[PDB]
């Protein structure tokens, strides 16, 4: 795998997204996911919709939280529709699946990344941007403006993202705050350290979608 990967310089990642006050991080990262593994293997970049996930993953908890694993496995088992047929409200409702007409998109499945090891999520993000977690309760990580970001943080996991690409001592991640934060919505976050958590638990776990 080359020495740098970016999936916005290829097209294959929409527009950085703001999640408001709810917790719904868990659907936005799966979203990167999938809008990045629909346009790698069909060439169309769309925006699917992060509410369908909100509403309708019965394993996740709404604005309580949620597992982007639940998400794509949603996503392969019914499908999920485009954002602009089921928009972001930043609140939870009904879910409304059926009442939006059929899916737009549909992948196959959901690979793990093996956790605690950074040459396969490196791998992984080689060939799609892939969902990951990571503790973003800390103030550095919230406060961060730009650069390669080593914390401090601990791997107490709380928030999910979305790993778009790589360089020789960073990973590149895709945020759900507003592109007012960080790197116009991105954060490069050292890799290479050599602790097996990665910088903010990057490490702990990580999911990407399956489309044949
Ligand atoms: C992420 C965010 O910052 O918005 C959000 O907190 C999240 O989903 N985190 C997530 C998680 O903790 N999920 C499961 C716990 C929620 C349980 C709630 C039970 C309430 C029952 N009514 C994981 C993936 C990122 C860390």
């Amino acid at each position: 795998i080359p020495e740098y990967v970016d999936w916005r310089q290829k097209g294959a990642v929409t527009p950085v997204k703001n999640q408001g006050s709810c917790g719904s991080c868990w659907a936005f990262s799966a979203v990167v996911t999938i809008e990045g593994i629909i346009k790698i293997r069909t060439g169309n970049l769309n925006e699917y919709s992060e509410q369908e996930l909100l509403d309708c993953d019965r394993r996740s908890y709404g604005c309580n939280g949620g597992y982007p694993w639940s998400a794509l496995q949603l996503v392969a088992q019914y499908g999920i529709h485009y954002r602009n047929t089921y928009p972001y409200e930043g609140v939870q409702r009904y879910c409304r699946s059926r009442e939006k007409g059929p899916y737009a998109a549909k992948t196959d499945g959901v690979r793990q990344v093996q956790p605690y090891n950074e040459g396969a999520l490196l791998y992984s993000i080689a060939n799609q941007p892939v969902s990951v977690v990571l503790e973003a309760a800390g103030k550095d990580f919230q406060l961060y403006r730009g650069g390669i970001f080593v914390g401090p943080c601990g791997n107490k996991v709380d928030h999910a993202v979305a790993a778009v690409g790589y360089g020789p001592n960073y990973i590149l991640i895709k945020n759900s705050w507003g592109t007012g934060w960080g790197e116009n919505g991105y954060i490069r976050i050292k890799r290479g350290t050599g602790n097996s958590y990665g910088v903010c638990g990057l490490y702990t776990s990580s999911f990407y979608p399956v489309k044949n």
